[PDB]
């Protein structure tokens, strides 16, 4: 904390302030992270993400537990999917760009998958980009050890967009593939310049899913009429076409992202497999202009 100038407040994170900051003492520049409560639990979760160790993961350098206070110092980048998304909306991000980051963000989900860690809320902003065509998941990990909140601290609303269904339906386990959705939730935004499901309350988000990929039932996702949110009484929407839905989307993007979006997570693409799909076959790694 006073080996630290701040640099920059860089805005209101999930768990506390994110700040810019330069190590005092040996002039690195990092991302300083203020955590609020702290438990054990949390102490010894967070110290195994310091071996989590990926270049599609942002890396955390130092956890700092001091006076009752926890800061995590991560790696620094310079801007974010969302900003980078806002900023590219005149023309779209193009397509090899977009193929790249996708490419990239599954290697850091398999990785993480594979020691099984999950993110559990991957979004645009916590996807962070360099000047050298990299982009990396900021965060993972995190929301295991100290929840996901309804509102941020300065009681920001969480965004429910990249939420799988499986969670607003009421699940007490996550597996992996709740960030596979997120992505796949990402990567129909990347394409479309619009966000896929921009959910404004639980039922608003579902009923946005069920709009576009049908109304769930036994046949599509088996056990879901007995999960606990789920009603009987849910309006019965049919699916839309991929066509549709993300439209300039070659037949592979629209293929891959359908299985990336999967209602049974037990059937939905793991990170592993969706690095096999064709979609890949001519990925490169473009400089974006920046
Ligand atoms: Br607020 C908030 C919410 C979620 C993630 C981040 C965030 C942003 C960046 N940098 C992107 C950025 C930097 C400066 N200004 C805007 C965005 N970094 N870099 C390392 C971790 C990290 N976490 C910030």
């Amino acid at each position: 904390m006073e080996n630290f100038q701040k640099v920059e407040k860089i805005g209101e994170g999930t768990y506390g302030v994110v700040y810019k900051a330069r190590n005092k003492l040996t002039g690195e520049v990092v991302a300083l992270k203020k955590i609020r409560l702290v438990p054990s639990t949390a102490i010894r979760e967070i110290s195994l993400l310091k071996e989590l160790n990926h270049p599609n993961i942002v890396k955390l350098l130092d956890v700092i537990h001091t006076e009752n206070k926890l800061y995590l110092v991560f790696e620094f980048l310079h801007q974010d999917l969302k900003k980078f998304m806002d900023a590219s909306a005149l023309t779209g991000i193009p397509l090899p760009l977009i193929k790249s980051y996708l490419f990239q963000l599954l290697q850091g989900l398999a990785f993480c998958h594979s020691h099984r860690v999950l993110h559990r809320d991957l979004k645009p902003q916590n996807l962070l980009i360099n000047t050298e065509g990299a982009i990396k998941l900021a965060d993972f990990g995190l929301a295991r050890a100290f929840g996901v909140p309804v509102r941020t601290y300065t009681h920001e609303v969480v965004t429910l967009w990249y939420r799988a269904p499986e969670i607003l339906l009421g699940c007490k386990y996550y597996s992996t593939a709740v960030d596979i959705w997120s992505l796949g939730c990402i990567f129909a935004e990347m394409v479309t310049r619009r966000a896929l499901f921009p959910g404004d309350s639980e039922i608003d988000q579902l009923f946005r899913i069920f709009r576009t990929l049908g109304t769930p039932d036994e046949v599509v996702w088996p056990g879901v009429t007995s999960m606990p949110d789920y009603k009987p009484s849910f309006p019965k929407w049919a699916r839309q076409d991929f066509s549709k839905v993300v439209p300039p989307l070659d037949e592979d993007g629209r293929s891959l992202l359908s299985q990336m979006l999967h209602y049974d997570p037990n059937k939905r693409i793991s990170a592993k497999a969706a690095l096999a799909h064709p979609f890949f076959q001519d990925v490169t790694k473009p400089v974006p202009h920046l």
